[PDB]
């Protein structure tokens, strides 16, 4: 079953229709990496779902009313008060996004030498966590790294992973767990509430701080609401404020589960890295006040989180990823199990499995897949991994996967048909897919400017 | 087939279903009028395709950049231009919306006693018409008023009834012809190409004027464009321009095929009826150079005018409700057909076998429809067919019909869905609904505000 | 003493800063008549107050929220809960602007042969009484006519003038009294609550109809609050709802005192006018609860209304213009006394003393005024009179006069002193004011589109 | 003279003013500092021009466009070509804000030892040298310290100061000479393009890179247009193209001159800095192609980077400014001399000669301004100066000012005249300032959250 939007169209983005031929030209331009192609030229972007959701009237209404203050700002309070009601954090110090509230939270909480221990990584988390000196320990329970198996709460942290970290390092050297709701690097998995429990009942045995990263905690309480025994009768407003109550604080990316293009917040329930928190966001973001961000958006942020507690608009958003996931796995097409909150990704290893990994499958897959149907999708295979500056040789990842974002509010199941029948028709001619091969690579961040020719 | 859409959603707002306890309650406090029922007990609207429409982001760029001012607005010349380019006639003067309009000319155009004949009538046109003392003559086809019979281009005039309209009353005591595009009551019907030539050389020879209903112009242009033999590879715009160049002038409300929330206009070639114009719009709707429009609408309007000429959009508007009709009829539903430009048409008749048309099926119908569903239809038929001014007694039209109107850029296929499913219930049980009465009836145009009972 | 702006600006609108020899040049252009100038060349634009006023945050919020269906829209009972509270009547009709609200007034109200009488009157108001059958007579007291006597109150109705209307005429065969606030045709004059209470008692006991044309009702209630004795300590608000207290209803265009760029309503106390009302607003304007304005619309002049209640808005508004009148009066430039609530008029007769009317010495004030400073302002002299099509001879009003007419929250003190000083200057060597002659004259509305040479 | 304001108001957001007792209570609640105060308690609010602005119409339509993709939007690519226009540079990194830009030139051009030198410092910029390792070296001249002094181009570098530098240090031990344009501290006063062009003549011969701080280069350019020799002639953005051919990068704080609420970027010429740099704003910001602000931001600041060119607007922005400052000389009250670009600074020392500089007359003078008259002004002095890193005790500016900052298009010279005379007024009672201690002193940027108490 699959539910119709909880909401009606207020106003509608212009886009450019080109046909095949026009959009081969663009991808050629492109260099055959669709993450050169000009947003103007594509149809339906699912490159990420991040910055990239729909507002609503209220919100864009909450857009009219910025204050603009550079210090106490009503939108600030506004934040402030919803994020106290819906999180039920005692504190919050707003910044422009996610991997702001990250760099302050690594800043304030990691002794150089302490170990940070989470559930898989992402990267600009992990980054912040090692440049203050922690070494990264992955605690996921072993079927994550799964990606063919089709189970419930794949994000959950293996407990006697963590018991083991604190028996052999010892609870003084752990910085914090650093657990993920959901887990985006096994395609967007959720984490039970009995899991979220056991860890704080296990940390806070040894005194050891547990912080979220919350980006699309959102998505995880609805995975709970639908799945987990005993949450049927629980709102999602109840599920999140539970959820939180296991942490000592979060990083949250307003730009996923909040419904705006810009924003995020640090949380905490401690005072005195709460007073540490507010001498550190004006170093890199702004005031306490409004952390990088205008006061209109803060306001439209206030409003979003709000917003994404209802319980059709999130179980309309899952279920449209759903809908995409279930309609190419019925046409034999290879993707990532289960479908996550957000996105579906390709196995592009096995639909490509006539190119080896140094063809470059995945960057070949969504070229073919912009071609043919004026969709974008981001590589997350070899290219993304990156090259091995000191032996020159790629960092190959067990991975090998495109992957299709969908922005919130922002398509209808029209456009996932779009995505899909095109997909599927590329699947049944998968053996015509050309490998790729390098024209121009830079040095770092390969992906994001490397241009390709066919092989 | 049935396209995706050709755009994306920028903002949203948000539906809801009140319990069926409560539509019942809603639906008797609105005396079984659909037209009184509140916006806010409404899920999904289908009233109107009138004002209803999703603007995209550069008409809301354009609202930010309303010129305010009295006369000499850029708005107004944008707007101008714009009509000047695309419907090529010489003089433009904006109104409110297309009943402002119809006043204007229906004051400059006829002299009392005379004739005004046009392809079916419309409730707000033949009003103004006899209010200055024409008498209205339908010149339609035959064909037209038969719901059930499928044929191409069923709004033509039939041009036998027009030569001996002009044989039997002579030229002169023709005020002008009134060639409507499409024709609304017909059920959205296109006319074509060959019959606004044929209407254009006869009404020409005889030296009488031909002034054209320009409402859904742009999704007449489209069925030309889809099915009119040497029209395949024309523009839409091209059609658009030829269509205006066999007439004198034009009503506009801009509210249906300009996709936008308010507006309209007059448009005409001759100079002397430009300046009598002039002084009528100054004492109804404004002064000449903004016609009863903020500016920013008259903005707004002039850059809807040009999106609605785009093949896709109109290509995917008029599918979307071809889709809907499509799945009304493959379950038995009975409709109008062809489906139309704007909206499916259940044969009321049909639907209500059981009731003759003096128990006013199709008012009933929408009511049960909103009781059921919660979507909101409109009464089109013997409620909106009005009074003879002569006899007293109904006009009784063979179109008994409830009219499911779609707004343009506003809903998914996924929404067509819900309604078709809903309505698909209702027919399984359609012996339940009763015939209606009057309790209240206004004097003039009386579906608006009518108030009805059961017998 | 004259206050601050009780506000700060949110956002800018562009304007060109075209230098003096470049305006001569559009001026010119325009034939020397400020009515054919184009907005894009005017700074400062005082042609009218009427739909040129700034919005506050609140109101573009507002617009951000617009419920756009056509029948029960959210910002419809809005608007209808806002003008029951502050104006008190029973029942209200939306509009487009104040001559929709004036067409339906006089078609429900006057019988063919009946006089209405008022305190002066405006142009449209008038026709829609006279095109209905009404003879109208001015019971405005003797003294609005003397437009240098500086005296409180100017626009109240003469008592006994009305007396002897009622006398003469019987009570029967007046349809009603149009009591207009504030008194346009005399300056912007108030009327005194006193005097409202005597209309409402002496029509009271007669039976007769009293309604007000309310369009700058917030200004009016400024000067009772500022100059009539018992009314220091009553709030903008109470004296706004006790004026409408000696009313039947009234008709108001937003585009005044609402602060907005279009709207207006028809309010009423007696239901079965309210009812006949509810019959007629469908033929021109469109449903109840819609009335020919987009949902945004009703919004936003249902929040504008509210702030207009404001006492430091409304005292600085009135205070603003007459800062321009006292620093124009210091200079000895000539202009109607006292200065009214939203504009200066300029005495062109005494300003240009050495032009004869046939000269047109007001067209060629407000041309001079234009290249001088940027300014535009009105002609309302012999030009806008019009000429006599039977005799052939112009309209010689005795007023002949330049209207620099201020738009609420457009302009800042330092705008007046731009007009000011302009004016002062050109003050200082009057007699360089040559004549003009006509090169273009349309035979009607020949105010908008005549155009002029030098003599 | 003083100018009008270069534009109309498009719309507006109310001020209001709580009673003195409110104040106190609201002032002792936040410590004392008015950095701690909340935006509904201010009446017209100086804290600071950063983000304050009001935008025109046009970015407002920019705003309603915006491209929310996460590479390849049209608003990177108009950011982008704006200032590869505007100012000259290769490359640009967009930031969310001006200290976000201050990280990454830190990180990328300091290494740790190396030395720093600009014409006096400001308060992000030097913590982020300081924190990768730089030490500061003020090579302005010394009349910039000198409040009183009323000299033209007191931003100026010392060239000797910078020569000894490089005696003294060998250019190899210098990362780079940071110059602002205007000098923030000094009072917003410019710097001469003679003096630019001798910075890069005397560095390039070192081989010592010189970055610009771009924040308010377009006030800089206006002072060089009314004052610098030869320079008369010139348009503004003729002048600023000019101004940063003598820099190899720069810095910016959009929030200043491009008239927007939030942006900045990193502007720089080498290929390999531009590599590295895109690295880093990963990490912290965002992808290079938006840096951590929404699409529509971009999009606004490249449209008011562009605004800011035009003459009479700027002009305006610094007259507005001087007429506050010169309201103030003419009483006697005492101020830093000449006037800047975007505030007027109080010389604190002369107001409070009562008080040392280890009672903060600064940080208290502020306060008392608030209590007295609700006007939020920011403390310029010891305090903002922070503690000497080495020793521990204060940094001494000879400067300790409370600074009046302007907001552009904001305010009104009705509102700088409340100013004026609310300041006017306590200038009369100085004596009743008491000096303030610390309660609480954040680690870093102390000024900012600092709570203090009277002495
Ligand atoms: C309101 C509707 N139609 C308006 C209309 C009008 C009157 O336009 P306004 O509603 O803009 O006055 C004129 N001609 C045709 C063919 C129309 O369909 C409707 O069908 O719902
Ligand atoms: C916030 C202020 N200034 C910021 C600033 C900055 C830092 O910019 P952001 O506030 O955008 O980070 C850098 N350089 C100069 C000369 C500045 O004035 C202020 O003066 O109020
Ligand atoms: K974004
Ligand atoms: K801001
Ligand atoms: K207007
Ligand atoms: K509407």
């Amino acid at each position: 079953n699959y539910p119709a939007e909880p909401f009606r169209i207020k106003s509608v983005e212009t886009v450019s229709m080109i046909p095949r031929d026009e959009r081969l030209k663009k991808m050629q331009e492109a260099g055959y990496n669709t993450f050169l192609l000009n947003s103007k030229d594509i149809y339906i972007d699912l490159l990420t779902d991040s910055g990239t959701n729909a507002m609503s009237d209220k919100q864009w209404a909450g857009m009219m009313m910025g204050d603009e203050a550079y210090a106490g700002s009503e939108n600030f309070y506004h934040l402030e008060r919803t994020v106290q009601e819906l999180f039920g954090f005692k504190h919050i110090v707003p910044t422009h996004q996610g991997r702001g509230a990250e760099n302050l939270l690594s800043q304030l909480a990691i002794k150089p030498g302490q170990y940070v221990a989470g559930n898989m990584y992402f990267t600009t988390t992990r980054y912040h966590q090692e440049k203050n000196g922690a070494v990264f320990v992955d605690i996921v329970r072993d079927e994550a790294h799964d990606a063919g198996l089709n189970i419930a709460f794949k994000g959950d942290i293996d407990l006697k992973k963590l018991q083991k970290l604190i028996d052999e390092k010892g609870a003084e050297n752990i910085a914090y767990i650093c657990l993920a709701v959901t887990v985006n690097l096994a395609g967007g998995q959720p984490v039970s509430m009995a899991n979220m429990r056991a860890v704080r009942e296990l940390t806070a045995a040894h005194g050891i701080k547990v912080f979220y990263d919350a980006t699309r905690c959102v998505e995880n309480a609805y995975f709970i609401k639908e799945q987990e025994q005993g949450f049927e009768n629980k709102s999602i407003a109840e599920i999140v404020h539970e959820m939180f109550s296991y942490a000592d604080g979060c990083t949250m990316s307003g730009k996923k589960d909040c419904l705006v293009n810009i924003g995020g917040f640090l949380c905490m329930n401690d005072d005195e890295m709460f007073s540490s928190a507010k001498e550190l966001v004006v170093v890199y973001e702004g005031m306490p006040s409004y952390g990088g961000l205008a006061g209109r958006d803060m306001e439209a942020m206030a409003i979003g989180l709000r917003e994404a507690m209802q319980y059709e608009y999130i179980e309309h958003r899952v279920k449209q990823v759903r809908y995409l996931g279930d309609k190419l796995k019925a046409a034999g097409v290879p993707i990532v199990e289960p479908v996550g909150g957000h996105a579906v990704f390709l196995d592009a290893r096995r639909f490509c499995e006539h190119l080896t990994q140094d063809e470059f499958p995945a960057q070949s897959l969504a070229a073919s897949i912009y071609v043919e149907t004026g969709v974008r999708s981001m590589e997350r295979g070899i290219i993304s991994a990156g090259r091995n500056n000191v032996t020159g040789e790629h960092h190959r990842p067990k991975l090998e996967t495109v992957r299709l974002t969908i922005p919130r509010r922002v398509y209808t199941y029209a456009h996932m048909d779009v995505v899909a029948d095109g997909i599927i028709k590329l699947y049944q001619h998968k053996e015509d897919i050309r490998g790729l091969k390098f024209i121009y690579e830079p040095k770092q961040l390969r992906f994001f400017t490397a241009r390709f020719d066919y092989i």
